[PDB]
């Protein structure tokens, strides 16, 4: 396109919206230099359809960031379990997604048909949002690193 690319497309839920739209934005969009983000629940076109918003954002951004939380799992995850004929390269070998664990998640409760997700949890690969405020600086450092990895 003209230059309408993005560093990351961030999918998350409305309940976690404050964190993403304040905390993450200040550490990324307001970083220096800054990152260009497509925020799932802030930049989606109203008229445009759902699947177009998703597929389109994903394709227009270098990476996809999932902000995992109990609520995000119940309310937004499924669409990401079962996917269909669009990534001619299969997301499984397409840079992989960046996962952020905003809060802990009782994987016992996590369905079981959520194969991808369960893996994720076990693989224990994700940037865990620290309870200790003294350790959040490092977190953002890791986040930016990952997005630009």
């Amino acid at each position: 396109s003209r230059n309408i690319c993005y560093d990351a497309f961030v999918s998350y839920s409305e309940r976690d919206a404050y964190w993403v739209e304040n905390l993450m934005v200040q550490e990324l969009e307001n970083f220096n230099p800054p990152f260009k983000l497509c925020l799932h629940k802030r930049d989606f076109i109203h008229g445009k359809w759902i699947i177009d918003n998703i597929i389109d954002s994903i394709e227009k951004s270098h990476k996809t960031v999932f902000v995992l939380s109990e609520n995000f799992v119940k309310s937004e995850w499924c669409k990401y379990e079962l996917d269909f004929s669009h990534f001619r390269l299969f997301d499984e070998n397409n840079d992989a997604a960046i996962l952020i664990l905003l809060e802990p998640i009782e994987k016992k409760a996590i369905p079981q048909r959520f194969c991808k997700l369960r893996k994720i949890m076990n693989t224990k690969t994700y940037l865990e949002w620290p309870m200790d405020e003294a350790q959040r600086e490092g977190f953002w450092v890791n986040l930016r690193a990952a997005i630009k990895s």
